[PDB]
């Protein structure tokens, strides 16, 4: 549990650096995993990262992703707050966007780098772990959500 | 004091809508007050709002503005937390950027609209006031900062 402070404190800085990381993340996700771009009308067909870094849609989504991940992160202390936040996301993505679930695990993977990258000798020993686990909370809560919904 | 909750709650929604308002604000400020654009190397010479809405620099600054205003807003309850946050900003802007102080009062003015605009029958009676006062805290703390620094 307490490994969370290590996460909550790392995430807080990350989420306020104003060097939009959510977009760096979304862009790295789509270059490395081009198939995930069909779900987005505006940039389905973009191949240049810079052209992606500019897409309004990609930017609104990064924001939405970072926005919900912070609520989660900021409330790792309330298991039900996590459950609901992630459950709603899962539901919406399964029923509305029909996004293949595995993409949540992969995107989280990308988030784990860009953090590991940016923390310093800082990005962690055993905490590289806290972020492994959190990458667990995000994928299991979302997968269960896909279940209830019946995927 | 308590008028703050009205502000803190309105600001919270505003700061998380993902329809980047900080940029809408910065862009409205510069169209209506073109002289304030000399302080920025990247867009000193831009005349089209859309071309402004895209400027990386304008975007990093909006973020920085919104970032500090939230800390302030989020701590109206701690007068010294406000003092320090606004004091640092004032100092930096006076000594580093040499920005005419009055621009802080004017930009706040712009922020007051875009909020009044966006809240509904919501944007307030007496609270239109809470935001008038807060627009006071921001300008007096910054002006004093310019003083200490000796402008
Ligand atoms: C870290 C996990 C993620 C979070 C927290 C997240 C959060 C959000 C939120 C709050 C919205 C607005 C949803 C709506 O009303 O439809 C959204 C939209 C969307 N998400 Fe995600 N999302 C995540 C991962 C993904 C992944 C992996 C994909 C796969 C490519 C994806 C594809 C979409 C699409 C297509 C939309 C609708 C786009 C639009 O309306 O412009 N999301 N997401
Ligand atoms: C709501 C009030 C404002 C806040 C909270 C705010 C906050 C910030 C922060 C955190 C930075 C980074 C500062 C640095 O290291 O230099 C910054 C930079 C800057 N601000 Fe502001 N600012 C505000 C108003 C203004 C106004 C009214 C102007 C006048 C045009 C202005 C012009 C600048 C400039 C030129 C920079 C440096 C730009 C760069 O490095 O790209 N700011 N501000």
């Amino acid at each position: 549990e307490a490994e969370r402070k290590a996460v909550q404190a790392m995430w807080a800085r990350l989420y306020a650096n104003c060097e939009d990381v959510g977009v760096a993340i979304l862009v790295r996700f789509f270059v490395n995993f081009p198939s995930a771009k069909q779900y987005f009308s505006q940039f389905k067909h973009m191949e240049d990262p810079l052209e992606m870094e500019r897409s309004p849609q990609l930017r609104k989504h990064a924001c939405r992703v970072m926005g919900a991940l912070n609520t989660v992160v900021e409330n790792l202390h309330d298991p039900d707050k996590v459950s609901s936040v992630l459950a709603l996301v899962g539901k919406a993505h399964a029923l509305k966007h029909k996004v293949e679930p595995v993409y949540f695990k992969i995107l989280s993977g990308v988030i784990l780098e860009v953090v590991a990258e940016e923390f310093a000798s800082d990005f962690p020993p055993e905490t590289q772990r806290a972020w492994a686990k959190l990458r667990g909370l995000i994928y299991s809560h979302v997968t269960a959500a896909y279940k209830e919904v019946g995927w």
